[PDB]
């Protein structure tokens, strides 16, 4: 009896190649027909390439230009050549022959099946953060398993996860602060964590509380992250305790040509813990103070991150208000810097928000178990945080065993002096809409169209 027998169904990469082949127990040349059928889990079988006897072949539209079906009929063996593959490639392969018999009738043959995976393990985390140390790990993990890793970092991501991973594939797992967790969880867009209790144990007790959304564990804890007072410390070496004694130190530097302080002012994140600092009361007290700044010109109406950062690295501006990540780009430049607890305000301290960076699977991904793998054996590891922090700073890390490095860092001290200072952002689905009505009121008091009593008016409703 004559019998098919796939072989070269593997692993690879999207762009990467296979050869599958399919022998026969018997000569091609009395098939009429040989062809290659996929089918991937839960769809109906689907025709890719065929050559006839007659040596013409045929191909379907999505394989079409990539792959090539061959023929060798000493080897007595149908080749598939899958060049620049595809995820939507991924399926079970089989070999087929139709034979036409001496008389009308004919004979379809079929095989035991190739598996071929195209897997690609992609990650989006925020441009400001250590992606190529990320990638680092990633190749890592390539090395270990055979996995691709690409990391990437669009912009407004964490607002553009939540509408293409709902329709789109998007990415497998999500890099952001722990606060807008909550509004993923609650539309379905995350998957459940469930880690063993010896990786549980790795981590503070703490930092699993600020991943939780109704008793469910969304994400894995990665760093706690907290504003400080980022200052030269050869243009201030006494730098403000207080806010209110700035405007004093900027009419100083003014005359020297510089500035005193430039930071995002465009981001609610970097206002609000001038604007909490008091507290409402603390909210206009606070916010009016920053509207003054900016009305006696001693900040830019538009100061985003990119004019702020490079202002304080070139040596432009004595003060900038950034968290860990910002480091690396200042040690790069030639400042002796520093970085202090936040300046402040009507006595009372400025409270900023302190966000936990975590690792969250995407819901509509197939590689969930295989990201589990990385984000737990890979990055939430001694060698893994090692590699994106030397990078860019990740804060004050949720790895245990980090504790004594961490406390052997001055600006690490300074960043836990501020997160105690500030509190752990609710995760609640309502933060988006929340950071949504203080970035406009921010931006309409600073810019000068709506009232500081009218801004925190449509910002309450
Ligand atoms: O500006 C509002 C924005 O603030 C926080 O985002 C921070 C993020 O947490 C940091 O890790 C860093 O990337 O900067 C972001 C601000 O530029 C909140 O996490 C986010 O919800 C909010 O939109």
């Amino acid at each position: 009896q004559r019998q098919l027998v796939e072989s070269g169904g593997g692993l690879v990469q999207p762009g990467g190649s296979l050869r599958l082949s399919c022998a026969a127990s018997g000569s091609i040349l009395y098939f009429n027909r040989m062809g290659w059928y996929r089918q991937a889990p839960g769809k109906q079988r689907e025709l890719v390439a065929a050559i006839t006897s007659g040596d013409s072949t045929n191909y379907a539209d999505p394989v079409k230009g990539r792959f090539t079906i061959s023929r060798d009929n000493a080897k007595n063996t149908v080749y598939l050549q899958m060049n620049s593959l595809k995820p939507e490639d991924t399926a079970v392969y089989y070999c087929n022959a139709k034979e036409k018999g001496w008389s009308f009738s004919l004979y379809d043959y079929w095989g035991q099946g190739t598996p071929v995976t195209v897997v690609k393990l992609v990650i989006w985390i925020n441009g400001d953060k250590g992606y190529n140390g990320l990638a680092e790990v990633g190749k890592k993990f390539e090395k270990d398993t055979g996995i691709k890793v690409t990391v990437e970092h669009p912009d407004k991501l964490e607002e553009k996860f939540p509408q293409v991973a709902a329709t789109g594939d998007g990415p497998d797992i999500i890099f952001w602060a722990h606060d807008r967790f909550g509004g993923y969880a609650q539309s379905g867009l995350l998957a459940e964590i469930t880690p063993d209790k010896a990786f549980q144990d790795k981590l503070y007790p703490f930092t699993w509380d600020a991943v939780r959304y109704n008793g469910k564990l969304i994400a894995y804890p990665i760093a706690v992250e907290a504003l400080s007072l980022i200052y030269n410390k050869d243009l201030l070496p006494n730098p403000p305790k207080t806010w209110e004694e700035i405007p004093a130190l900027d009419k100083e530097l003014k005359a020297k040509g510089k500035s005193a302080l430039m930071f995002n002012l465009q981001e609610p994140y970097f206002t609000w813990p001038l604007i909490a600092a008091d507290g409402n009361a603390g909210a206009k007290a606070g916010l009016t103070f920053l509207v003054d700044l900016i009305k006696n010109k001693h900040m830019n109406a538009d100061t985003d991150y990119s004019i702020a950062e490079a202002a304080f690295n070139k040596g432009e501006t004595a003060m900038t208000i950034n968290g860990p990540w910002a480091w690396s780009n200042i040690d790069t430049s030639k400042v002796n810097y520093g970085v202090t607890v936040l300046p402040t305000f009507k006595g009372q301290p400025s409270k900023p928000f302190v966000g936990v960076l975590s690792a969250g699977i995407n819901a509509a991904s197939p590689n969930k178990e295989l990201a589990k793998e990385f984000l737990e054996n890979y990055l939430l590891t001694d060698e893994g945080l090692e590699a994106v922090n030397k990078d860019k700073p990740l804060g004050a890390v949720a790895l245990k065993s980090y504790e004594e490095e961490l406390a052997k860092d001055p600006r690490i001290a300074a960043t836990m002096e501020n997160a105690q200072k500030g509190e752990i952002m609710p995760n609640i689905p309502q933060m988006s809409a929340f950071w949504y009505a203080v970035r406009t009121a921010v931006i309409n008091a600073a810019s000068g169209r709506q009232t500081v009593d009218e801004a925190l008016k449509d910002a309450q409703t």
